[PDB]
C-alpha cells in the first residue's frame, strides 16, 4: 500500500522534501 500521505498545498514546502524521502522508502521498500 501507501503508508506516506501527500501534504496539502498549505502545509510547507519542507513538507513535499519529507515527501519525497518517505516516497524514497516506498521504492526500496516495494
Amino acid at each position: 500500500p501507501f503508508p506516506p500521505t501527500p501534504p496539502g498545498e498549505e502545509a510547507p514546502v519542507e513538507d513535499l522534501i519529507r515527501f519525497y524521502n518517505d516516497l524514497q522508502q516506498y521504492l526500496n521498500v516495494v
